[PDB]
């Protein structure tokens, strides 16, 4: 019983964080193998990235201008590269605590872990999401780009973001692992703004749905609905639509309570509609949207 | 800037869990140096937990009844003595993995991170507060027992408690390292009820400074308060009392936003009288306890 905002252990990606220095600049790095993946902004000083061409910069920049320490240990670097906006620094040895891992493009809706990082070291875990606009509202100061975010199955470390940037109004961007930003960010000190920060509606769904397996049922409502009913709702509230496919993926959460996904939907409806008055669900004054479905069920099991 | 609820980095810890079984009972272990701690309800059946007498219990357990796993390979057990309501199992190997520790017992307010485990295994990783009423509102199922709570400064874990029970609420309870109850819980599967759960006033001002520092200024008021003034308004609203040692511990956020701790305790009594009117501070809708002082300004200069 009792339901938290959970992160994965971090321990496995603990193990492959390194600070990553080119002349001034500071950040850190991600060692898989034997290579380094850090992002690109490193190379720039604080006017350089006001207008950066990172080809152009790159050629001023040699493997030895490219400083990995991991611990109190320096790693030689051998090779590097650019790819989209991450460098991969080729170091001459292998990360010996390097998990089993894969990259992954995580779909707006997805959460995952934080390790926030600063100089190589990391200082917090959080859990968060890939916000429907493409930026994630992470816990990030001057040193934490390099951060990454990953997902645990078992034993397998799926790395999915790396911080890179924190736009004008407090909230983040940050590419995969091959360099692609989530959304149409750039990294580049320009005025970007976010779009509109919706309300992940399946999320909220697998967020009620552990509500009423902790025994939180006030809410629950004599009332259903439709997919098209209930969206006309969620429009209007910010919410994103449901599909038929996120009923499917709370399946297994209607099976558990024995509340059929419509059902749920009505309660949300007149949550939306007439506001929590006062009460709380699970500790919150508002629908939490950064549980996904998988993420009640694996907190709701015990997935170690 | 963003400010989020971070759980320390739980590698060091990850590295001290064990399995812990005795008979068909089996739960979590904290391994230390040669000793594994646990739980003593480890020796105890579903039907012993209704009135167990635990010094009887443990007469009938021997070394070889204690089955203690680390990953894979079984840890040799050579000794096992009772220590308040947790049992020290002195094993034939130090844990290779052993960080600098200590044992300590927090106080009511004082915030620490879980390391939920099933079966020695890692699940997830939040942050909680010990509550003035000395539960946890934690995330627990069949299993969890022995999963543990701790801080960590720079390189070294204090471990300050260690998982043991539900109670019909779900709210939890446990023990500090040296297996005394935090409150007055006992390990027996009999009817425990809670006292008040208070609001950690001294957080919650900790947690606005937080607000204020990251941008959201929109609760601060024209208006100033006293200590007596504003403890009758927390009385009343089940917030605890504050004290000028609380005062005290706030003067560095006090000073990095130029805001004294008399003002924002005004702003909070405003905030209690008038409530949010659906407005929400640092992305929540009610005020958040669970962020120490420490943790904020930890949190806001990037302590690793
Ligand atoms: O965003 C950047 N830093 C930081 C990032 N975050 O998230 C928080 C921070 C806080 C306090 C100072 C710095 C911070 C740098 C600093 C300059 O502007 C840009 C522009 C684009 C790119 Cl890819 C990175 C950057
Ligand atoms: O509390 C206990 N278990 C569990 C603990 N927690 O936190 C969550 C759980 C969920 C689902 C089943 C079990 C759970 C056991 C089970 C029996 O009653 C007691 C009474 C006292 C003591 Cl010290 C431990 C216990």
């Amino acid at each position: 019983s009792g339901f938290r905002k959970m992160a994965f252990p971090s321990g496995k990606v603990e193990g492959c964080m390194v600070q990553v220095t080119c002349g001034t600049t500071t950040l850190n790095g991600l060692w898989l193998d034997d290579v380094v993946y850090c992002p690109r902004h490193v190379i720039c000083t604080s006017e350089d990235m006001l207008n950066p061409n990172y080809e152009d910069l790159l050629i001023r920049k040699s493997n030895h201008n490219f400083l990995v320490q991991a611990g109190n240990v320096q790693l030689r670097v051998i090779g590097h590269s650019m790819q989209n906006c991450v460098l991969k620094l080729k170091v001459d040895t292998a990360n010996p605590k390097t998990p089993k891992y894969k990259f992954v493009r995580i779909q707006p809706g997805q959460t995952f872990s934080v390790l926030a990082c600063y100089n190589g070291s990391p200082s917090g875990v959080y859990q968060c999401a890939m916000r429907p606009n493409f930026t994630i509202k992470g816990s990030f100061l001057n040193g934490s780009c390099g951060s990454v975010g990953f997902n645990i199955d078992y034993d397998c470390v799926s790395f999915c973001y790396m911080h890179h940037m924190e736009l004008p109004t407090g909230v983040h961007a940050g590419t995969d692992l091959e360099g692609n930003f989530y959304g149409p960010f750039v990294d580049r000190q320009t005025a970007q703004a976010a779009g509109t920060d919706t309300t992940i509606t399946v999320n909220v769904l697998a967020w009620l749905y552990a509500a009423v397996i902790n025994g939180d049922r006030w809410f629950l409502n004599r009332f259903t609905t439709t997919l098209n009913d209930f969206n006309l709702v969620a429009m209007k509230y910010n919410y994103e639509p449901l599909t038929q496919d996120h009923v499917d993926i709370l399946g297994p959460l209607s099976a558990q309570t024995g509340i059929a996904v419509l059902d749920m939907c009505a309660s949300l409806k007149e949550l939306l509609q007439n506001g929590m008055n006062g009460r709380t669900i699970l500790g919150s004054a508002l629908l939490e949207d950064e549980f996904t479905p998988f993420d009640v069920v694996r907190q709701c099991s015990g997935v170690t």
